[PDB]
């Protein structure tokens, strides 16, 4: 199981900015997003632990540069258990398959 | 990939005002809107980077002029990655196709 | 494209009061309402710009008279672009067609 | 068109208490409820204007007596326009038909 | 119509604790739960008025003992009208039928 | 009926961190998660009471170590009643069946 990165911000523009910076800075795959409530949005990414780390730094940076956006919470999980991958929306799907193949 | 603009405000009237000003001021396509929670609404637009910039300025202006509405957060992403376009609701749809053709 | 009026209040009773006052005061058509989150509700109306203006004043007045209700935000857009009408829930539907014919 | 009464409170127990008091105190029909967001709940009722008035007073009273519940907002509309009845969830349905017949 | 008890707390763990205490302390049936918004959860129960009273006391107690949980609002309605039972999610379903038979 | 553990935090990254720590620290099964509103997320786990206790401690610890995340509320129920298991989303599903077999 490749690493998972998760970042949450207030407002959609901030999560859009994080999304674009993350996938450009590291060899990662964006696997989904969550409308968390209270105008907060979560972005979930997958890839090698070091690539997720690089992406996360660029994501935080993009959010800081985005007007009205703030990073509320983030985490990187190096080797997520299969039970976690199954229950939480962090698994790969066929939609993001071309981006998974390109990342690895 | 043409640029993406994203703007978020408190209240629907403000997002309606932004929508109408943006599409009239620049050669852009409104691709969707998000009900973000907490009475916040997101509008997403696509087009040439300079047209999105012109639209964004007019959108911010329309929101400022709208009673009880405030721009909470906004961003412009010049060349959004395909993985971002696929996962986030910023892609073109057939509904907005006549407006895409007119913009370009 | 006939004008669009949009009004948002805290609480459903206030939006009910606005709805009834607006359609009685001007020859307008109520096209929909939005559950905006945080107990806020949006009402969207269509009609001639002057009729929408008359309706909006009566709506604001009805909300002010309604216990526990306050107008949070409102706007009137005289000639909404087709792209806006398509993406945002402000278009006419067959349900409100008898009221459209009666208004014009 | 018979009158419409609308009451909103914080918390579900309060709306349950209002519901039961209203239908017992007046010859009214409960037509629906709304989960308004932020733990607020709306109850909508229909009937003769005087019966709705009697029910509303009993509803407010029940909410006041309910632990942790407060009436946030309420309204009575004597003769709701058909456009309002169609768009907003205040119309009769077959589910509440036996209670409509009993009320009148 | 047997009595209805309704309790609301902040957070799901608190409603889980209330659920388990209520059904163990009294001869009642849990009929459903509501995700009320703002991280608030409602639990609805049915049974004899005295059994609902006993359950409610145990539920409040369980919530008080639960870390980070507080009872926000609660009510007991002895003989809920049929119109209330039909419109609000407080009626018995086949899923909870074995627990209804065991309670009575 | 095996024990149930429930933990709630602000933000998705915190619930992801709790998920991975819990399943690795104890022989437990993650049965589901809840989008609770207000950017709060609930995680529900099942297993032997002592395993759930070990997992819960590791979960709390993971949340404390996660940037911007805080444990809002948690509970452990040793022997949940069948009525609770049926109504609330805490039961096993075929998706988590391989993890149930591995835990026991
Ligand atoms: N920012
Ligand atoms: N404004
Ligand atoms: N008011
Ligand atoms: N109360
Ligand atoms: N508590
Ligand atoms: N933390």
């Amino acid at each position: 199981q490749s690493a998972v990165g998760s970042i949450e911000t207030i407002g959609f523009p901030g999560i859009l900015a994080a999304a674009d910076a993350m996938v450009k800075a590291g060899r990662i795959t964006i696997v989904g997003y969550i409308r968390a409530g209270s105008a907060r949005f979560t972005l979930n990414i997958r890839g090698d632990v070091q690539e997720v780390k690089t992406a996360m730094a660029a994501g935080i940076d993009a959010i800081n540069r985005t007007e009205g956006a703030d990073v509320k919470t983030w985490v990187i999980i190096p080797r997520p258990h299969e039970n976690v991958v199954a229950v939480l929306p962090i698994d790969f799907s066929p939609e993001v398959e071309p981006f998974r193949e390109a990342a690895e």
